[PDB]
């Protein structure tokens, strides 16, 4: 049961440190959304990039 | 009657030493507060610490 308290608290410090990253309010690995579509190009071309859940 | 003085002796220290630990007016072990709560970002969340009384 002592490793069982250690792997709790290891798996819901993950949930912290992923929650816990993002930029000016949108993550690319937060899992909200499924792609950030990042400017490419003058015309409007973007350049997508897409998110990785972590 | 000598070990069970000594035994006495033993457990009056033991709630002595548990009685004196005591950080800037707050303890984890004393026994006074159920759990103990601090910062885990800038929006507030806590990181509870469970108080184990000794």
């Amino acid at each position: 049961n002592a490793l069982k308290s250690d792997f709790d608290s290891l798996r819901d410090q993950i949930t912290k440190a992923a929650s816990n990253a993002k930029f000016n309010g949108v993550s690319i690995a937060d899992g909200t959304t499924t792609k950030l579509s990042f400017l490419a190009n003058s015309d409007g071309s973007a350049f997508t990039v897409t998110a990785k859940t972590l």
